[PDB]
């Protein structure tokens, strides 16, 4: 039988066949009281010990969200839709375990994305039996609240605060901390990773202090907290939570009032009005997320930063190449899934109209030129590129490479990569290339199963990406081998030097589309 | 020796050019003295004169304004005029070879100034070498400048415009009357000019009065669709106002503005041309060509898009560095007697000298589009952004556009980008290929050995003088040695211009293109 005790009773788990091997795993160990009714909207609260065995033997609900229902049937959408049941009751964690058992084994910790408003971490993508079976590395992840339930603010009020779901995924680290050790892991070599908001928040558990002592290390992809949608600001937070009380018949006197209303409310009454707390909202707006709730951050995060105020640990950061074509069709005029969306001069002004809805006209006119010195002005994909790049670069890239400089300056080693490489799975159509999310299955090594029908130098990539970050982990340096291996250097705010990921040719390169970020570090604040 | 001029009878000199001979006839008139009722109005044709006229002498200057920024330096005094100034100006130059030539082509010269400055008898506009290597005949005229030869108001023959510019026509075609004469060939005429004088000669290109009076044009550092080239009617009209109100002669109808301003001592209104426009740049041509319905029938820019031109050759070219000449005259931290460092709010002081109307969001862009370094450490950075905004709006960016549309008509183009630094220069060396400092090395001032020039400026000297000639005579400017360079023509497409240096003149395309594109793309939309 497959039992280990935990500081909150004993859990039984299950085995795994992974590749001529076993993989022991415990999946949907709960690590909080369920936020349910009276602790709605509240910090999660420490568990209390259960008498019997719980069964780890399947995931457990996905917490409450809104469902991507834009192409139904479409594997490319649905694929990050929840894969198992909603409830408010949703604060477990799995726990990947190599086997024999180890003695100290590093923990490679995920947190995924979804906006801050979806996501769960039991979908086939984030399977962290592969990562555990090929390096011998514990796999943890967590459910934390997301939408309303889980950043709802009213700063500064114990009974709606803010940045709850943060404080879920603090609490799953400090259940690491308390409780690794008993399944072989060593709770001194913890990493943080994640992608998109998960990339957000690891980069924000790197400036909470009561976050510093709970990982070692961190691995940000596409994404970091400086990114324009990462961090709402202290009044807009509250103005939205006053306007879905309106929304909802909630609005009250005292705030207290609005609160034990909106806990009367249905989930699925609160997850409909969520959408309209924003007026003009771009398709990558955070409805409700981060916010400065003066508790798990005590200043707006760009002034944590200059200040030097973090956990001072090395960094590995990157970004894909195409980041930016995933939100073209949610609400771009001129693009599908299904054509190759070739698009005009006028098509493209309405494309900047939908993602900079309060920018000038003379500031739309500035982000056209600047990505209109064409190579060949007879290319007629000229423009559906040009969009792409736009949001990709303002929203992911361009922040992520600025992120790395300003942290790589108070003397801790940074590492930067550019992910080139498309899926030959991808379900998407080919204009929209290397896109923001699609980097994953290779960090998790789903290309190393050959029965799943993947190319053989998808598997070496793979297998290369999943050393490297496993490297990162343990020993600080995402290094394959000693020999035939490219070094990847660090990233030093003078040279800016990156590696490039794909199956061509891993090369090394400097100052990352820097012609294009300058506009935006240094011409679209002064607009 | 003495030639019969259809008019009259004028006498020589002999001048010794480099072992040889060439006949001058230097002050000319063309048309009768525009004085007192006569100010303001288009030159009238001259009247035939018994005796014999002494054109062995410069005539008098046109009244103007001194440069006196700097007295005693050679940089801005090589500029004021060299002759009594006098509104009895309208005279002309001849040069000719010697022995007496058959059906030689003419070399018909334009100074610029700013249509505010200028005579055809500076140092630097000597024709004897033009002769004397070329065996061309060279031709220079005087022309009213200030308001003396462009105060407007339309309609009004007292007082009609572009005055200045009939002023040039006329010399032109005392040319077609009586070059013949000399030994020149009436159809074989070749107009040359630099900055308002190659302004000049683009205007010609488009005024059918001067269609039939030459044959080629060739445009140094200036084309009429310069920002500074042309004034709107509306603003023509204010500064004539403005003028009036400055001299006391602000009357109720235009008849009589004119009255009191033909009674004003010339001084009068030399001294108050600075006043009538309030905003004005180191750039500002206070008083200049205008659409006055006769010279030009309409505004320029719709001409040229419209294809209503004369269709012949054109030779365009620009220096490497235009704009530092009026950094000296106004932008703050420079001076010619320092090394000019600037800061990035110096460099935003020196964009308001040059941009008075435009908004802080505008003057933001100019800026981040001229500071992607590529040496971010270089202290010399934004002193070389300044000057190539001046000379890339003033001067690059509008020639290029002239070529473009010029040459996609079916007319042959060819452009040039001189990048040389005149090693005597008095300038210091910051400012590098000064705008202006390419005219020596085309008039053939290098190839006098007694002077302190290098023996790379003779060659560079003798190459543009051969291939300038060879344009004329042509309509190719091609040179004739063996180790020269082909010179292809400009087109839209390719846009293919040729360096000149004396290390080694290479072929290029599309020229500063990079930084032409804001100037055309993204500029007039702030
Ligand atoms: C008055 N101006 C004085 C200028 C001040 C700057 C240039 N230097 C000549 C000079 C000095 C030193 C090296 C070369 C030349 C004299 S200007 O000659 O009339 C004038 C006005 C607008 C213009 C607009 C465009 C072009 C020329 C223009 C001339
Ligand atoms: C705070 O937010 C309010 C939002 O009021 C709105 O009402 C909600 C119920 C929801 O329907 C939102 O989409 C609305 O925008 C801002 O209010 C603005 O001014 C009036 C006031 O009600 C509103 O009708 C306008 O639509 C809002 N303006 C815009 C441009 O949408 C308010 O400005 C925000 N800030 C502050 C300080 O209150
Ligand atoms: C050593 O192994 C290489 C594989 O490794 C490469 O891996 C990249 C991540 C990067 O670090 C790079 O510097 C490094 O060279 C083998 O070379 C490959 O060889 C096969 C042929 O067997 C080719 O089909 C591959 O395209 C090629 N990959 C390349 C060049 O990237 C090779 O087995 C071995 N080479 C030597 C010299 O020992
Ligand atoms: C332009 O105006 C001049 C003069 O303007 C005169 O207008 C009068 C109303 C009056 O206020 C007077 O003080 C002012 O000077 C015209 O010349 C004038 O012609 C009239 C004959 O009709 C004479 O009686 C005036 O003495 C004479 N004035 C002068 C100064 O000579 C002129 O005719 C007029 N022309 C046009 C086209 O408007
Ligand atoms: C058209 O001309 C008017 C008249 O302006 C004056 O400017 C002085 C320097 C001087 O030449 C004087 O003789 C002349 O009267 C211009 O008007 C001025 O505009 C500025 C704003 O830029 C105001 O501050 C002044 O008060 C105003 N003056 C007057 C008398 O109204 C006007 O700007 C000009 N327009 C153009 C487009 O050139
Ligand atoms: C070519 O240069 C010589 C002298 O060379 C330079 O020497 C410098 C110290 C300075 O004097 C500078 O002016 C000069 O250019 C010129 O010869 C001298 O010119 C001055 C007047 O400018 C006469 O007074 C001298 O007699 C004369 N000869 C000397 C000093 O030996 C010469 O004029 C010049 N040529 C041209 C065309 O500029
Ligand atoms: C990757 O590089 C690290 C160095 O950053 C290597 O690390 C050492 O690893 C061994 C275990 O094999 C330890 O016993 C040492 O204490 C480590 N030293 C340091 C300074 O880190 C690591 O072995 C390398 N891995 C590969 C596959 O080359
Ligand atoms: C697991 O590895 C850690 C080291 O990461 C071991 O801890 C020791 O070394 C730490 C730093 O290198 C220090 O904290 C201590 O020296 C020590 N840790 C203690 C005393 O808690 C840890 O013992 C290992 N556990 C094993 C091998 O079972
Ligand atoms: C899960 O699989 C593991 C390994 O495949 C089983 O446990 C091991 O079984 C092998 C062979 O029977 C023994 O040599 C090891 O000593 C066992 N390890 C431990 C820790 O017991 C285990 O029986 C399987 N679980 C089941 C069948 O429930
Ligand atoms: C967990 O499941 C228990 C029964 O499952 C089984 O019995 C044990 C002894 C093992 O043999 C296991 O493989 C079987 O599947 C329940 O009795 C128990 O109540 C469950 N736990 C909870 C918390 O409900
Ligand atoms: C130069 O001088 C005389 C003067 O009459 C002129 O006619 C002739 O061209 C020249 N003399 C020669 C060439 O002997
Ligand atoms: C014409 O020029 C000659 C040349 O010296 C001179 O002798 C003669 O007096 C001049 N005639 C005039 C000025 O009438
Ligand atoms: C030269 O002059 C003659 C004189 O009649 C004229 O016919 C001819 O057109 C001119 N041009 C050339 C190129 O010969
Ligand atoms: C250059 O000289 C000018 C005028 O004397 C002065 O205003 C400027 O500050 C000086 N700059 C430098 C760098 O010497
Ligand atoms: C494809 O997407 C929609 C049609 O469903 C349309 O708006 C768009 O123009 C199409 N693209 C084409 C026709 O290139
Ligand atoms: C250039 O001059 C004329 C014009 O084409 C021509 O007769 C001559 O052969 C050309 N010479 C060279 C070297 O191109
Ligand atoms: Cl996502
Ligand atoms: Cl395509
Ligand atoms: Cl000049
Ligand atoms: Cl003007
Ligand atoms: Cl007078």
């Amino acid at each position: 039988d497959i039992i280990i005790a935990t500081k909150n009773g004993k859990v039984r788990g299950m085995n795994l066949t992974v590749f001529g091997g076993t993989v022991t795993a415990f999946l949907g160990i709960p690590y909080a009281q369920p936020p349910l009714g009276r602790l709605r909207f509240k910090k999660p609260q420490s568990l209390t010990k259960w008498s019997d065995i719980w069964n780890a033997t399947k995931y457990a609900n996905s917490c409450c969200q809104n469902i991507d229902q834009s192409f139904p049937g479409f594997h490319g959408s649905e694929m990050w839709n929840p894969n198992t049941d909603l409830s408010e009751d949703c604060l477990y964690l799995n726990v990947w375990i190599p086997a024999p058992k180890p003695k100290n084994a590093t923990v490679l910790i995920w947190i995924y994305g979804g906006g801050f408003q979806t996501g769960t971490s039991s979908l086939h993508v984030y399977d962290g039996k592969f990562l555990a079976r090929v390096e011998r590395v514990i796999v943890v992840s967590m459910n934390y609240r997301v939408g309303a339930l889980g950043f709802l603010a009213l700063p500064g009020n114990p009974e709606a605060p803010g940045n709850m779901g943060l404080f879920d995924q603090q609490l799953a680290l400090q259940w690491v901390q308390k409780n690794i050790a008993a399944f072989g892991g060593n709770p001194k070599s913890v990493t943080l990773f994640g992608e998109s908001a998960g990339a957000a928040s690891v980069s924000l558990h790197l400036l909470s202090p009561g976050s510093h002592s709970l990982f070692t290390r961190a691995i940000l992809q596409s994404g970091s907290f400086n990114a324009p949608w990462a961090v709402t600001s202290l009044y807009e937070a509250r103005n939205r939570t006053l306007n879905l009380a309106k929304l909802t018949g909630c609005s009250r006197e005292n705030e207290t009032e609005i609160i034990k209303c909106l806990r009367n409310k249905d989930p699925q009454e609160i997850l409909l009005n969520e959408a309209f707390v924003v007026p003009y909202g771009t398709p990558l707006s955070v409805n409700f997320g981060p916010t400065v709730d003066g508790d798990f951050l005590t200043d707006m995060p760009d002034i944590l930063l200059e200040l030097g105020q973090f956990k001072k640990t090395q960094i590995l950061v990157g970004v894909n190449k195409d980041e930016g074509t995933a939100f073209l069709v949610y609400g771009a005029p001129g693009f599908s899934k299904d054509n190759n969306s070739i698009i005009t001069r006028k098509e493209f002004q309405e494309g900047l109209k939908i993602f900079f809805p309060g920018v000038s006209e003379f500031g739309k006119e500035s982000i056209l030129f600047h990505y209109t010195d064409w190579v060949d002005d007879q290319r007629p994909e000229n423009y559906r590129e040009a969009l792409g790049d736009v949001v990709g670069d303002y929203n992911f890239i361009c922040p992520a490479l600025e992120f790395t400089k300003k942290f790589s300056e108070w003397g801790n080693n940074a590492f930067f990569y550019y992910f080139e490489h498309r899926s030959s799975k991808l379900p998407w159509p080919e204009w929209m290339g290397v896109m923001h999310g699609y980097e994953i299955e290779f960090v998790f090594g789903l290309p190393l199963e050959r029965r799943d029908n993947y190319t053989k130098a998808e598997e070496i990539l793979s297998r290369s990406i999943v050393k490297r970050w496993a490297n990162f982990a343990k020993y600080g340096n995402p290094n394959e081998t000693q020999n035939n291996s490219t070094s990847w250097p660090v990233f030093k705010s003078t040279e800016q030097k990156y590696l490039t990921l794909n199956t061509e040719s891993t090369r090394i390169m400097t100052k990352l589309r820097a012609q294009q970020c300058r506009f935006w570090t240094s011409f679209f604040p002064k607009v």
